[PDB]
């Protein structure tokens, strides 16, 4: 009955050393593991953070096996908390973006991923956006690179409403499966 996603962290490379298995979000795993240099994802998609309380660098990990941290693009082997990412299906994911805050300025509507916002819409920044269909991720650098943020069916009127300290956004993609 306890069906769910599962991730395993190993203190040494090649899944060697002490191992820890988690089946739910954990705000502080420091008491069970002092470091993690490799990870195995058996099911589900998870977000890992460099420091406790989902803070510091954040990385999205889909199901799969990573015998070494570099295979997950980790900056180092420090991980203090992890959360399971829930995927929403339904039909066609839809997002709208506005040039000014409070949904003002020019508006653009799209149902597909965008690798470079400036190349597609000639926009250098985005100050408001309404996502209400499926889940969407935004990335600070083109080609889905840099810090990434998970967006749910929500209405964002200010850039800080996205947890971002600046209205800078260069690419976004829809999450499926």
């Amino acid at each position: 009955s306890k069906t769910g996603g599962k991730i395993s962290f190993y203190e040494d490379r090649n899944f060697q050393g002490r191992r820890y298995d988690c089946d739910c979000d954990c705000a502080d795993f420091r008491s069970y593991l002092s470091r993690c240099n490799s990870i195995r994802v058996e099911g589900g998609t998870w977000a890992v953070y460099e420091r406790p309380n989902f803070s510091g660098h954040m990385y999205i990990l889909p199901q799969g096996e990573y015998p070494e941290y570099q295979r997950w693009m980790g900056l180092n082997d420090r991980l203090g908390s992890c959360r399971a990412v829930h995927l929403s299906s339904g039909g066609q994911a839809k997002i709208q973006v506005f040039e000014k805050g409070d949904f003002n300025g020019q508006m653009y509507e799209t149902t597909e991923d965008c690798p470079s916002i400036m190349e597609q819409f000639h926009l250098r920044e985005i100050h408001s956006c309404k996502v209400v269909e499926g889940t969407w991720i935004f990335y600070e650098l083109p080609n889905y690179r840099g810090r990434q943020y998970l967006l749910d069916k929500k209405e964002y009127r200010k850039p800080v409403d996205w947890g971002a300290a600046s209205p800078a956004i260069q690419s976004f993609r829809r999450i499926v499966e």
